[PDB]
């Protein structure tokens, strides 16, 4: 009766997570700029829809839906079609040039409307942050969503996220790195923690290509 | 004559060897570590093994993880915590926030210790001043009850401060550090008994793994 | 058309190769660097080449260097910016402070007038709570995108291998990020350029050495 | 200058005869480095070997735990308290610096103590509050060990960056992690007015207390 | 050399005019930053002194802490008689030593016009406030047509260029003097980090301070 | 008329300083705890008296005069006698159970009362720290005193003094270090800066012995 996992179908990931993302829980995906956070959270939804007909909700706070859709064309994915078919909903919480309760109600309404099984959320007292994140995680779990939530960090081998508390209130933590060494960049993915279940340890190299994320062996 | 500090066995593989007999009885042991280092696991094993091996009841006090998730996650190791709660040998005390007062918490814990006649307690998990003073009080109250207690704390660097506020180790009788060090793209888990007041213990870091059977520590 | 984002050529030696075709069109690219790394040079060369090679007018927004000093220094690279200004192909908008809070909303409208007046396709913008910086930069980026400009915006940083920019937020609201470095190794300096991020498209990774010459930036073959 | 023997194995050699009489010695270390043990041993040996009574001042650890913990070294502190040779001054919680000082003075006069151990914002305030404490202990004639906390092995002497500059004598206890192993060392950094061995010397804590190897 | 966009005046400081490809950009300010005792005041004085001796270009020296008497006294280390130059009206030392920047600027202007000065040396809360006033001072000297050396302090050999993290960004030109300690020995170097509108040699170049002032040794 | 120097007679130092301390100015002597700052400043005055019959004034802010005397006995220096003879004056500015201009009054008075040619002063707004040190330096200069003033620092290879401003208002700067080499300590002396005059550069090893500071220029 240990926790079950949901397949990401992201090449390499379901192997190192031994089955995918823990179902009904949130996974924090943290990374410096341009590490593949949005791509991971899109590929999660896109594969849910295409492979399993599991509808998805994508929550954006800054990037517009138009740009998310445009950028996904880089990978040969037609997100506008999936939205039009009612398989995907891009929920725009991005500011026009905060009430967590209101946001949570909108996410819940969208999940019910689209019968969504997968959610991606992308992306000043740390006591405040800790409390609010806790509440968001709790509410998504109550709803039954399996969720990817991305977060920013500014150092490759420093704090997991910005406020030093995000990981401690997350059930699952994944870290994307983009390490510069000898003038070259190397992308890696690490599953740091999955509460109540197993996973491979340490950094695994990956690339972003025309196909999305590809994760490779040691 | 040399009168030794009594210890109670954790029965966590390898730990009773490193600690020269287990955790000092009637005192609190701080168990600190970065995220996913096995803090909750250690604190659950402590109670579980007490009940299963020694019929010593336990109280688990949780501040963030819900009891249902604690129970769910324990299934990963083949442990049936709901059954122990049903038999009244384990009490999970839910101090979660529903999505300040310490005295109330203490009486609640005291009540539970009395009701379930628990010998073992696990507690999971602004200024330097208040945290030092508040933690000092909690240690003192638990000691007056006679509980042997594991209390977990967070830290954010493997080789930095022992806990978050830089004072927690100084008001703790006993300090254990769980590390998860990243080197050359690989992770290595270690456990270190840093301090046990009034008694002996092995020194330095000892590697461990987490598997289907929980924590397994290797000397070395 | 339902195609991945297209690019406009900078014609800066080597850069269009590293970026696989140039800067993403209709978007802003952050160009960050310590002092004297070539930020202003990169911003100007982007506009200059647009005008000379493609007859695409440019607007240069300066916040500290006077237009006269911008024009004077650009002669170092064989470029006659006064001539381009006279012909109405280049407009320098002087937002530099009085030698004798800042309304970014108002400035944006004036930038838009200039873009409209000069029919500009390329824009360069040459350089305290971080939440305020994030929101203001976000709004500027959005407004330029709405206008349809392809924009270079420079920012400052103080360490070669530290934060991308001053407030730790600038790169996260930028679609594109380029880092110019000037690394001191064994008493010598080595200039490098890195495209760190281009949302929605491919680019070469890591650092590429370059020099500044009498013809501007020259990024070496790799 | 006249020194008083600690009789802590190896320490009197390192200090070239012991701790200068009538003066204060800071003993700083990270957690579990042996600060309390050093403090206790200093008083214990003074009583047992030289019939020099002692006062132990504790701010957090209770008297009963101090006594209990000392029992494992085979040291019967309760017996010494009963004989009036040791007084443990409980300043534990459940300012005034001056109120405490007057109580320290009173116990010293009462028990005829020659040895004192004191077991553990603005630098400005701390520096002259500590200077005040040190100055007065001197006037009384006590020879004092004052422990302080630090959070890094190689880094500031003590928490507030001034403690060492008002102390006559400074001792640092370290617990350094090399690879995955811990090694304890003691260093006399400073002894005003006299010579001493320099640098770090390894020690162990065993059933008989601190054992240092020069 | 001839094919460069910015006219320069020669410091006549041995080796500097080579590294700067002709000297300091005329009518602009050059920041000279360095830790303590790196040669900042010496460079500033040598600039004015050589201007007077070589080209009969009068100079103004603005001091904010060192007294004129001590600046004169210390310059005798190099066999320079600054009192004689002050007597002859070729040098003016403006004593601003113990903010009203406007009043200061007017004093500097009056002295420049009074002494017909061509060369100026200035020696030496929020970053934003420092940035804007520095920007203003630079702009005013530029309007006047002065060629200015302005020294600033820094506290690390390989850290920030100056104290407030903004000074280099509002300067047209930036020079860093270092005094690097390595293996118990000090070695002095000079670097021209930036000269807007022109080329210059890059990196660090060795120099010494002797009885003849600064001697820089360029290479390449 | 380059600035002249007065001999310290401290073994090796007059070589490193090419003649001694600049006359009529202050020299800052900075170092971590127990580096020999008080000892250097005492040896400065003791040698003034013994070698040149130049009286000295010692200004103490922490240590009592009695402790200063006692601590110098291990070097064979009889400061009690020097005080009894009126050749040395120890000015006590310790804590009462900050008017700086009061201090100069007291120092000035002692200087002319004792015919003194040498002075030692031993020993968080960097704003005001800079200004007040600047003022003290200037006042001592107008008196004509040649002064050693000690100051604290907390790292062997970091800031010269505590507030990062002290060296910039000092005419002269000397740094004493006490460095770990393996588990042993090595003491070194550095003359970092003497305005308007020459000096040897870098660190020179020294020891503290029964005859005080002993430096080797090698
Ligand atoms: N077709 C492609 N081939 C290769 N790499 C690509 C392609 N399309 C996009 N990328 C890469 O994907 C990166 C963007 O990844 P994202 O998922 O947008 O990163 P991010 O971590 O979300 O960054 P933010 O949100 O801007 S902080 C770009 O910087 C490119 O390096
Ligand atoms: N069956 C299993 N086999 C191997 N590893 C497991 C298994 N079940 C759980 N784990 C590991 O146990 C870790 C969780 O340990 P916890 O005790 O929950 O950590 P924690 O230190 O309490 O972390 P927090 O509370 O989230 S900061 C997971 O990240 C897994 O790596
Ligand atoms: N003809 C040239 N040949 C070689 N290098 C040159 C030439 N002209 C200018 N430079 C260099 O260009 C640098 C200035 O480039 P900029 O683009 O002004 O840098 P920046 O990053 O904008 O610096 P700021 O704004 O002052 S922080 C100078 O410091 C010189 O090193
Ligand atoms: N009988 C014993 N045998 C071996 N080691 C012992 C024994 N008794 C105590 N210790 C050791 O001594 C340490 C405690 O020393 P203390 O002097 O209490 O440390 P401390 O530096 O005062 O730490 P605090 O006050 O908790 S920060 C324990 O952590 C053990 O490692
Ligand atoms: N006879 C001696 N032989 C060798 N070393 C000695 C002798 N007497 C004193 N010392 C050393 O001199 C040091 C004291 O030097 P001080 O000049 O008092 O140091 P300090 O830098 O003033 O330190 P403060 O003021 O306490 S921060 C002692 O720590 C001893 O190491
Ligand atoms: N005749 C000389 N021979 C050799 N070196 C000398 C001579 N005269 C002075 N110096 C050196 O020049 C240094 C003084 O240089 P300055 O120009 O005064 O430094 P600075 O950078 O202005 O320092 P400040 O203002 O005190 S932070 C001294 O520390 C000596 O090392
Ligand atoms: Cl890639
Ligand atoms: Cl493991
Ligand atoms: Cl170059
Ligand atoms: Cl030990
Ligand atoms: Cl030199
Ligand atoms: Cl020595
Ligand atoms: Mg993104
Ligand atoms: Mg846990
Ligand atoms: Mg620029
Ligand atoms: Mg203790
Ligand atoms: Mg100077
Ligand atoms: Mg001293």
């Amino acid at each position: 009766q240990a926790i079950a996992k949901m397949r990401t179908m992201i090449e390499g990931f379901d192997d190192i997570s031994h089955g995918g993302l823990p179902i009904g829980r949130s996974t924090l995906v943290s990374g410096t700029t341009g590490t593949g956070k949005t791509l991971f959270s899109i590929q999660f939804l896109y594969n849910g829809i295409i492979e399993f007909d599991e509808p998805g909700v994508f929550v954006t706070f800054e990037e517009t839906p138009q740009d998310i859709i445009k950028n996904a064309r880089s990978f040969g994915w037609d997100l506008a079609k999936l939205v039009d078919e009612g398989k995907l909903f891009i929920l725009d919480a991005s500011p026009d040039p905060f009430d967590l309760s209101a946001l949570i109600e909108r996410i819940n309404y969208a999940i019910q409307k689209y019968r969504a099984r997968r959610v991606s959320i992308d992306s000043d007292a740390s006591s405040v942050v800790r409390r609010e994140l806790f509440r968001l995680v709790a509410r998504l779990k109550q709803i039954g969503a399996t969720t990817v939530m991305t977060t920013e960090r500014i150092e490759e081998y420093g704090p997991i996220a910005r406020y030093g508390v995000e990981e401690f209130v997350s059930d699952n933590v994944v870290i994307l790195r983009n390490v510069l060494e000898g003038e070259r960049r190397r992308r890696t993915l690490e599953i740091l923690k999955l509460r109540g279940t197993s996973h491979m340890k340490g950094e695994y190299p990956f690339t972003i290509t025309d196909h999305g994320i590809n994760i490779f062996p040691l």
